[PDB]
RNA sequence: CCUUGUUGCUGUGAAGGCUGGCGAAAGCCAGCUGGAGGCGGCAAGCCGUAUUGAUCUGCAAAUCAUUGGCGUAAGCAGGGUA
RNA sequence: UGAACUCAUUGUGACAAGGGGAAUCUGACUGUUUAGUAAAAACAUAGCUUCAUGAAGAGAGAUGAAGUGAGUUCUGCCCGGU
RNA sequence: CUAUUUAGACGUAGACGGGUACGGGGGAUUAGGGUUUGAUUCCGGAGAGGGAGCCUGAGAGACGGCUACCAGGUCCAAGGACAGCAGCAGGCGCGAAAAUUACCGAAGCCUCCAAGAGGGCGGUAGUGAAGAGACGUGAAAACAAGUGUGUGUAAAAACCACAUGAGUAACUGGAGGUCAAGGCUGGUGCCAGCAUCCGCGGUAAUACCAGCUCCAGGAGUGUCUAUGAUGAUUGCUGCGAUUAAAAGGUCCGUAGUCGAAGAACAGUACUUGUUUGUAAUGUGGCUUAUCGAGAGCCGAAUAGAACGAGAAGAGUUCAGAGUAAGGAGCGAAGGAGGGCUAGAUUAUUGAGCAGCGAGAGGUGAAAUUUGAUGACCUGCUUAGGAGUAACAGAGGCGAAAGCGCUAGUCAAGAACGAAUCCGAUGAUCAAGGACGUAGGCUGGAGGAUCGAAGACGAUUAGAGACCGUAGUAGUUCCAGCAGUAAACGAUGCCUACGCUGUUGUGGUUAUGAGCACGGCAGAAGAGAAAUCUAGUAGGGCUUUGGGGAGAGUACGCGCGCAAGCGAUAAAUUUAAAGGAAAUUGACGGAAGAACACCACAAGGAGUGGAGUGUGCGGCUUAAUUUGACUCAACGCGGGACAGCUUACCAUACCCGAUGGCCGUGUGAGCGUAGUACGCGAUAGGUCAGAGAGUGGUGCAUGGCCGUUAACGACGAGUGGGGUGACCUUUGGGUUAAGUCCGCGAAGUAGUGAGAUCCCUAGGAUACGAAAGUUAUCGACAGGUGUUAAAAACACAGGAAGGAAGGGGCAAGAACAGGUCAGUGAUGCCCUUAGAUGGUAUGGGCUGCACGCGCACUACAGUGGUCACAGCAGAAACAAAUAGAAGUAAAUGUGAUCGAGAGGGAAUGAGCACUGUAAUGUGCACAGGAACGAGGAAUUGCUAGUAAUCGUUAUCUCAUUAAGAAGCGAUGAAUGUGUCCCUGUUCUUUGUACACACCGCCCGUCGUUAUCGAAGAUGGAACCAGGUGCGAACAAGUGAAAGCGAGUGAGUGCAGGGUUCUAGAUCUGAUACAAGUCGUAACAAGGCAGCUGUAGGAGAACCUGUAGCUGGAUCA
């Protein structure tokens, strides 16, 4: 029974193209730990929730 | 059908037997002894495959040479008888 | 059964004396046949199957008639015609 | 190595052959016990393209020495010459795979005749994210990498010191679960892709493709491939074998592994001391480079060996010792244990003869078939070959397979009783040996019954099968071969420790009990449960399993006369497997209780047959619009259609939210006796986009109905049992109803029923003066009779008597039940000015060969006709001279008619009514069809019921009832039961179904792919041997010429051993979305299934014979 190869790469073609927009340089090392650490104040104690990213 | 004549040399090695080993048994393995067979190679013989050889006014109204098949046997043969 | 020495082509010295292997068709084997153009795959053979008979100087492990062809393995269906 | 003598040496504790390998010190993982690796700094071995010979030397069978062959090369003047990077750089190939044709009088060492010469050995840098350390990518005031001097070195660079500038510096994988972190926004619509595994995507994708935010590790992070761990899924520590994979059919037996008490003895294992035995690595430490890997120094150490010591266990011996270890023997007794000899009561067939005179046989029902040549049945005679009924059992015997009549005979064994004898003789078992139901095979004997194959008769779409008739090999015996079973209690053999009650068999007994071999019922433990040959446990020995498939199959080998059997692989494929047991449903062609005139039995009236009225299918037509199909479609869609209804056909006529763009008072359109007159923007073409439809899909829905069912079921706490899915427990009586009464590991409250309305029947003491109306009352099985309780009848009184009668309301769960043509209830698809939207005039829905469902008049006399009376539920009625809607009718009295004067179908010329229109209805006169009580079947109905008779100021309705829904008149007949039919509920029952029987599933045939076997004829390569021939070198002998043992490379010719590969054709397996033919299995799956063996057959499979329950029976 018949098989065809015409509709390879399809969505690739059809999804339209966005640009990256600009951001700062992120930091590095212990620099990125101090920024981490005080934003996760809340998730240091053992009651009441954190949540990390939310779409709300 | 009755009465007779005619088996020399060799190979292979069945049945039966004796020793030695192995095995709990049953019975297996060696070496030797024995000598069966419309069994092998030949002799005397009996036959007739090939050369489509010789001969074809023949040696001969069926022969000759070399080459072949069987040869311890439903083999070959004289006389008497149907 | 060994060993040594020896020879100018080497030694079953003349005579006597197997060529061998791989496959297919066919008949089991030894045996028989067209005397004088055919030796065969043809005939025979052991084994297998069928048939008829209580008659005998013979008595069913008998006496005659046919077909197939050792052994192994198989031998299906049809009694309308003759 | 050679001469003569002796036959040895080595093997199941694995010889010999083949395949594979540099060996250790050490490395990786690791709680422990282990599993894997080692070309690779140290030690020892071998090689220098492949083989072989050799001179020199203290030392080479040397290759940066020589000589010859084989395979390859280089230069030439063609005559000859040279050469070997598994040294250091470097090049080409091969691969998925690996650096500079660099500097070196310095460090560590080696070489010479040396106050010096040589060394790609060694050191120094360059190159590369194989590995391992320490740190940057900012701070809150103030941060690498640069540069210059000095150092550093053999010379350098880097490193470090001081001094100058400054302000640079993150990516890889992810975000549905495992597994940390988004239902965010836009594309795509089972596509494109993603995903180790599970799974995503069919227009509402937190999983694809992208944007944006988060997460994890970070100078690093992802992937592929080997291995260690995960893993008690290789089990010494430490798994399993009743049913999941798994105990050999039973014995004997060698090698092997394992083996009393008592008294003594000896030191080789065993354990331990002292001494040896380890550079690096590793282990326990300390000291110096800024720190940390690194470097330097210290201490102890494995296996292996030397010499001493201890004697528990192991070992050796002994007999004034004699196992609930074994063998020999004695006494009395028991048993379908086995071989042989001689007998037996019946039965089934066959023949003979006698009696009798028509059928016998076989089945669910029948046909083949046999009988007047006398069957069948009943007598008497006989001839054979099998078998041992009832007694006969959770009884006995045997190693298992197996063994059942009575006597006699011949060997051996088990158990019991007891002061017999010997003394470790024993347990288990590869190899080897003996037995083994049935069916089968080789030869003989025989042949009653039964019966594979083969042949018929039926049944079926087809039966080749199941059933019946018949019939052969086999089924029996003797002498052998074979070697399999669901050969199963699916539970190996010895030996232990272990609770109670009961019942057997054989001996013995202080009569209390024991010993051997059993059955049964609990308990406690155990186990995933079901259950327990399964409890406790490092006792000994053998067999044996490691996810499904392919496969107990291929090749080789051993046995067999054959049939075959024993033993046993790979390639390939796949996420689970009709894997195990237990729980809830759905289903069955099961079993057991109940119940009911919409079930039946015993009783009434009909339907099915005629004519007509009406609906349904079929056909016709321009159109005859359409839903619904077992109960639970068919006078049903309130479906009595002239118009309307009306969805269909003919002709004709009529009709548009908004927004953008394009035009307009010089007129964008409209009215008309329509073209010249009247009115004017209002309402104008095209793209988007809205808002009709009796158009489609009820398998996209809501609501409402119908049906299960008018049935007894049905949720909550707390409590008991089970690991849990789950059950609340023993099913005995009653009602219409788990409605109730008993009893319980259960107990307490609710829904549903019931109770709770309304109508009909009786009732003033109330109200009225009119004469009726309404009523909180009245009935409870209360009374009597029936001797547990709960109910019950039968009487009696009573207006009403066992739910007073009749309605009405009315659990949970369900169904792909009906309606989109009821709905401004509704999703999605379709049409939409030449309409599938409205209207009008007509035509159809009403056509007519024909099959069906439900009604109406009948078939007369228990009638027809004439007159006259007279009565309902209650109360409604201009007039009418033949006649043209209305206040009962059956019925009561008198006449009449007399067995087609019953009956009114098709049809004629008329006379009126309703209506917009007759085609519809009424009236008068004719006319006068079938039908003379209905085949197979089939429907309701228990009392003011059924049937009869009219009537509707009820519904349809201008006019049309032969339809429903009421209402009254006249008024019966039969049981008082049952589960047989027909159905419906509950409890036990089986399952491979859960998507739930419309389920699930087997095998041929045909088409594709992919991997493997065989096969006439064949190819490589690569090893060792056997024969030829023989280059180089050569001891010895010779003045010399020569001659030449021996060591041998290469190469002839035959063979073998290995690994690959070709091959016409045949034959397996696996995947085939769904192709063709049947339906074999799972329910008693429609003939209960399965194992062995033997025939047969399109194919699943079918048939004989023995076996098993994993069965539909613990009886």
């Amino acid at each position: 029974k018949a098989i065809s190869l015409n509709k390879a790469g399809k969505v690739r073609g059809q999804t339209p193209k966005v640009e990256k927009s600009e951001k700062e340089k992120a930091l590095t090392g212990r620099a990125a730990w101090r920024a981490k650490f005080k934003r996760r104040q809340e998730l240091f104690t053992g009651v009441g929730k954190f949540k990390f990213n939310k779409q709300g």
